[PDB]
């Protein structure tokens, strides 16, 4: 239907302004702490602690393939970016620091995606 396309053309729409958002949260993170995910080969015990692993590599993959329906959902996968950090590694660390810095920068860019989606409907 017209319609069907209609509402593909939105979500077209939408994974292009997500990806714009993505890229500029993914620079906040010069030090590619949250590129990857975690090496479960160097990490083994990680699931035991995390149950749901996150980071940019994997968001990358599903806005390519338009499963993002909302900016909830993508906000949802950045917070468990962040959120895991801080539970698996100490406020001493460069890891935990690093995500504090992604979060306070990435609030930012967040607030005006919301603006943006909104306006744009």
């Amino acid at each position: 239907s017209m319609e069907q396309v209609a509402m593909e053309l939105r979500l077209t729409e939408l994974t292009r302004l997500l990806r714009s958002v993505l890229d500029q949260l993914q620079d906040k993170d010069p030090a590619r702490i949250f590129a990857q995910p975690v090496s479960l080969k160097e990490v083994p015990d990680y699931l035991d602690h995390i149950k749901h692993p996150m980071d940019f590599a994997t968001m990358r993959k599903r806005l390519e393939a338009q499963g993002y329906k909302n900016l909830h959902e993508f906000e949802e996968d950045f917070d468990l970016i962040i959120d895991n950090c801080m539970k698996y590694n100490a406020r001493d660390t460069v890891f935990y620091r690093a995500a504090v810095r992604l979060r306070d920068q990435g609030g930012v860019v967040l607030r005006q995606a919301r603006r943006e989606v909104d306006s744009i409907g």
